[PDB]
């Protein structure tokens, strides 16, 4: 009977390949009957699971039943394989359960890289499970009243042993409560999400020291937050030019018995709760001039060095947040593969859907440096002379460049990053160029047609032309980046199908292609050698345009 059933040569065959398929592929009603009929040969392969819980007939209590059974008996699957047990597709609670069972073996630094997408998976859990556990969102960790794991009490638990993850649980989940179309089209996850924040503060004053520490610190870091957010619109507020602004900017900031902003209890920054703040300088705190006159503002560190950072008000920063996560995973990832392509995952963090903060790296916008210098060549040789290097310019410099350029086509490609102009690629004098401002993702660009591959004359000039040792290297880079990330395609898919219910523009416009587009760009109906093809095509296609 079917627990002694062994398959033979072609039917391990069909078995291997429906194994390998991508965690989005739609299993057909016959590769789900030959998974559940050798499902007890599958047991010994922990990459088999995922298909074989889609194999079952959770209607027939027989089926499940035996599901679960076996669920237990299975070869424990990875970490990285779990999250597509999170997403929407799965409501069984013990599937759910052994989803959280295997997130608690990872550590918590890659429990940090997945975080953003796991509040997301919230929504997919049980909402009356999460407030059995048991309204201004804002104010519930500012008022503290006197003196197995669902996914929830999962993450609170290892928040409470963790700050960093915390902070971050913290922040993303404050801002899902204040998000109005929520509110306005779906309120039970609006409550929901206020339940889990009333679950976190809740545990929080349960907790030993250590943890009631952890909630006076949040409760001042969003009390802080608070009076920049006041300060800002009282600037705003006050019409007259620019530096009329700038200064009633200072003056406010230099008022700390009204304001509380430059002298604060080294608090943990929200953008980076590593770093502990003093408060705020005055006397150099500006406003961009652009429509919404975001502030730059420069912290002052428990160190006494400044963290300079840009403080948005009037604009979503989801899009631009979930971006830089995503590449600062794919930077983890390739450092991991041993190649560490020089790239510039800044920090952005959202306080609110209307708020937040980005990290300020010193650079200057490509577009500056045709302006002031003429070429990017000329920028390295006045900044990073070498008599003896390329071009005269430093060896490691120009180094940084190519794998910088390298690192962003792949990135952008992937990531499918429209609206590339020459203002919003930034270049530092060590070599790293990068990418800023994804208002434009997953194919939308504010022009018809735009080319796959976003790289302009002035990157392959900077690296000496396309007759260069260095232009060589750029594209062997390229190609070698591509061919790893495809590597962890599951789990950047897995991730992007957390993603697929957030109130993020690019992906809601079309929720239900959306994995599907970044899919599409790692070409897996390609093989390796292909795939190196393809790529090279992509940037002599791009090119030969150009020139
Ligand atoms: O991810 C977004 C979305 C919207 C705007 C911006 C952004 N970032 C900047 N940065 C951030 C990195 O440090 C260098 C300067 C700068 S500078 C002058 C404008 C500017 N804009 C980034
Ligand atoms: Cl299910
Ligand atoms: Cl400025």
């Amino acid at each position: 009977s079917d627990h002694d059933l062994k398959p033979n040569a072609a039917t391990r065959d069909q078995l291997n390949i429906i194994v390998s398929y991508p965690p989005t592929k739609q299993l057909t009603y016959e590769e789900q009957d030959l998974v559940w009929k050798f499902r007890y040969y599958l047991t010994n392969q922990e990459k088999a699971l995922t298909k074989f819980l889609k194999c079952v007939n959770w209607d027939l209590p027989q089926e499940a039943k035996q599901a679960l059974e076996l669920l237990g008996k299975w070869k424990p699957m990875d970490v990285e394989d779990s999250l597509e047990l999170l997403s929407s597709h799965y409501t069984n609670p013990t599937v759910r359960r052994y989803a959280v069972a295997r997130l608690r073996q990872a550590d918590d630094e890659d429990l940090l890289m997945y975080l953003l997408q796991l509040v997301q998976a919230l929504k997919y859990e049980n909402f009356d499970d999460i407030k059995n556990g048991l309204i201004d969102s804002s104010q519930i960790i500012t008022s503290p009243l006197p003196s197995e794991q669902d996914l929830c009490t999962f993450l609170i638990s290892r928040a409470c042993k963790n700050s960093t993850l915390a902070n971050y649980l913290y922040w993303y989940v404050i801002v899902e409560c204040e998000d109005q179309d929520t509110q306005q089209r779906d309120p039970k996850t609006h409550e929901m999400y206020l339940n889990v924040m009333r679950r976190f503060s809740q545990a929080l004053l349960k907790g030993d020291k250590s943890v009631r520490v952890m909630r006076s610190l949040l409760a001042a870091q969003q009390t802080f937050v608070d009076r920049l957010v006041h300060l800002m619109k009282a600037v705003q507020r006050e019409s007259g030019n620019r530096k009329k602004k700038n200064e009633r900017l200072q003056a406010l900031l230099g008022d700390n018995e009204k304001m509380n902003l430059s002298d604060v209890e080294l608090i943990p920054l929200p953008l980076e709760p590593q770093v502990k703040i003093r408060g705020i300088i005055p006397e150099t705190a500006t406003l961009f001039k652009s429509a919404l006159m975001p502030a730059q503002l420069f912290f002052k560190t428990e160190d006494g060095g400044k963290y300079p950072v840009i403080f948005k008000h009037g604009d979503d920063l989801r899009q631009d947040q979930l971006i830089l996560q995503i590449i600062s995973l794919m930077d983890k990832l390739l450092r991991k593969e041993n190649l560490d392509l020089k790239l510039t995952p800044y920090k952005v963090l959202a306080t609110s859907t209307k708020h937040g903060f980005m990290q300020f790296i010193q650079s200057v916008p490509v577009a500056e440096v045709l302006d002031t210098e003429g070429s990017i060549q000329n920028f390295f040789r006045k900044y990073a002379p070498s008599e003896n290097g390329p071009n005269g310019i430093s060896a490691e410099v120009m180094d940084t460049y190519v794998k910088s350029c390298a690192g962003y086509c792949v990135i952008t490609y992937i990531l499918g990053v429209g609206d590339r102009h020459l203002d919003n690629l930034l270049l530092t004098k060590t070599g790293k160029l990068f990418h800023i401002d994804f208002g434009y993702i997953l194919g939308r660009d504010p022009k018809p047609l735009p080319p796959p591959m976003k790289l302009n004359k002035e990157m392959v000039e900077g690296m000496g032309g396309t007759q260069s040792e260095q232009y060589q290297e750029f594209r062997k880079q390229c190609y070698t980046a591509f061919l790893h990330l495809r590597r962890y395609s599951n789990l950047i898919l897995n991730l992007f199908s957390l993603m697929v219910d957030a109130n993020i523009p690019d992906i809601a416009l079309e929720p239900d292609k959306t994995v599907k587009k970044v899919q599409d760009k790692f070409r897996l109906d390609l093989s390796d050698e292909e795939a190196v093809h393809y790529m090279q095509s992509l940037i002599d296609e791009s090119v030969h345009a150009l020139f």
